[PDB]
């Protein structure tokens, strides 16, 4: 008498292809074949596939298969047991168990865990905070070519963290990291070039490692790059490729990057003049803590009509919801 508005409706109606499968479950068997026959290596795999299922399940058996894997000296298993150990995932937390895991790991050449090592040094998390111990650890894992490790050392000599400052060791070793693709290397490389501290400002330096960062989907980058192109810094002035960048970064949410990118609508920089858009990302801006972007939005409203300034404030919706970091 009304259940005629029962029938299935397409999307949750339609034959069933190739699509609808999953490997999941046969990937699980094939390691768990190998596994279960004492191979370290599928060990190794098995236990990072429970890893990323995300459940509490998973790393209870992620737990179990590193496990497996340390018991035959294997330093990914090591180093395995000293992560969950230490963040108390599949297991109860306990610094000082992660530790011994982890040494035994780094002794094995594992970058990583000497990494996490220097961390808890650096951070004073489980053992006393020692900045001297923290960088010796750091330099192992460097060494051992770990862009996150040459990153750290990159920030510490850069600010004198435990060391004196000395921004040229800091940029190599921010480069070695950059080198190796790691976007807030690239990005701290390229401000040490944009700032001039290294001796003289290399603002081509500065815009190629800011691109490299960008391209990378780094929203500082982008920001810095767009403005790069604004002032035709290391680059040739281009409005439209600042635009590009801008609205690159302003799609992350970025509240400084927004409220720019309301001034190039505004102003008609690179772009056409658009209030309804100009509007639209100060409004994104002013909820993404951009303080300075409820004058901008405020002072718009003057010149705008109701339909316009409706329409602005929809977008402006829009763009704070559909724009996150
Ligand atoms: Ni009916
Ligand atoms: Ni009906």
């Amino acid at each position: 008498m009304h259940h005629h508005h029962h029938h299935s409706s397409g999307v949750d109606l339609g034959t069933e292809n190739l699509y609808f499968q999953s490997n999941a479950e046969k990937t699980e068997q094939l390691l768990l074949a190998s596994a279960n026959q004492g191979n370290v290596d599928a060990q190794v795999l098995l236990a990072g596939f429970y890893w990323y299922l995300n459940t509490p399940e998973g790393y209870k058996k992620a737990f179990e298969w590193y496990q497996k894997a340390a018991d035959q000296n294997n330093a990914d298993g090591q180093y395995g047991l000293g992560y969950m150990y230490d963040t108390g995932t599949g297991v109860p937390q306990n610094s000082d168990t992660a530790m011994v895991w982890y040494k035994k790991a780094a002794e094995q050449g594992n970058s990583n865990a000497a990494l996490a090592i220097g961390y808890n040094y650096d951070t004073g998390t489980g053992v006393k905070k020692d900045k001297t111990q923290a960088l010796n650890w750091y330099a192992k894992a460097a060494d051992l070519g770990n862009a996150s490790a040459q990153y750290n050392l990159g920030l510490m000599y850069e600010q004198g963290d435990g060391v004196p400052k000395d921004y040229q060791k800091a940029a190599e070793y921010f480069e070695k990291a950059a080198n190796q693709g790691h976007a807030k290397s690239q990005l701290e490389l390229g401000y040490l070039y944009d700032s001039g501290k290294l001796g003289k400002s290399d603002l081509q330096k500065a815009a190629f490692w800011y691109q490299k960062s960008a391209d990378l989907g780094n929203a500082n980058a982008q920001f810095n790059l767009a403005d790069m192109y604004f002032y035709g810094d290391g680059v040739g002035k281009s409005l439209e490729q600042s635009v590009y960048w801008m609205q690159k970064a302003a799609e992350q949410g970025y509240g400084k990057a927004q409220n720019q990118l309301g001034i190039y609508y505004r102003d008609g920089i690179g772009v056409a003049a658009d209030p309804v858009k100009a509007y639209a990302w100060f409004t994104a801006a002013k909820n993404n803590g951009f303080e300075k972007a409820a004058s901008n939005a405020s002072d718009l409203e003057k010149s705008m009509n109701p339909e316009d300034l409706s329409k602005a404030r929809i977008l402006g919706q829009q763009y704070t919801d559909n724009y996150k970091a």
